[PDB]
């Protein structure tokens, strides 16, 4: 397992625009593709995202190019982020992976308000880290990916995924 199956597992791959669950336009492998209600803006942030007159669809290629992108896109993001960097640092590879699915999700930002969250993993306090994180709306919005994320920083093994 690594970061690229989990996320695919998280994400799922559709290569028809769809509507993510906050209801926002997005295609492939969770690629956001805008936050406004018009369909025509989204086609239009897809053709410049591919390079070409795609109609509202995709290949399997041209997702896996996003995903690729969107997923080194995050990991350059927490390296660049003061508050993100230093608890990636500290972090095993297991969990690492972790700390990245919720960028990738979520964004630099709103990851970043996870203050009390971060501070706690980074002090490896596990258990602590793990019922913290829960009281959010994340968690609230999307319990199964969240408990799975959660089971990852918790123990440190791919056990949610498997
Ligand atoms: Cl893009
Ligand atoms: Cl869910």
């Amino acid at each position: 397992m690594n970061i690229f199956e989990m996320l695919r597992i998280d994400e799922g791959l559709r290569l028809k625009i769809y509507k993510d669950t906050e209801g926002y336009y997005t295609i492939g492998i969770g690629h956001l593709l805008t936050k406004s209600p018009s369909l025509n803006a989204a086609k239009s942030e897809l053709d410049k995202a591919i390079g070409r007159n795609t109609n509202g669809v995709i290949t399997k290629d041209e997702a896996e190019k996003l995903f690729n992108q969107d997923v080194d896109a995050a990991v350059r993001g927490i390296l660049r982020n003061a508050k993100l960097k230093p608890v990636y640092d500290s972090l095993d590879a297991v969990r690492r992976a972790a700390l990245i699915n919720m960028v990738f999700q979520m964004g630099e930002t709103g990851v970043a308000g996870f203050a009390n969250s971060l501070r706690m993993l980074q002090q490896k306090r596990w258990d602590e880290a793990a019922v913290n994180l829960a009281k959010s709306r994340w968690y609230n919005q999307t319990p199964n990916r969240a408990k799975r994320v959660i089971t990852t920083f918790r123990t440190g093994t791919w056990d949610a995924y498997k």
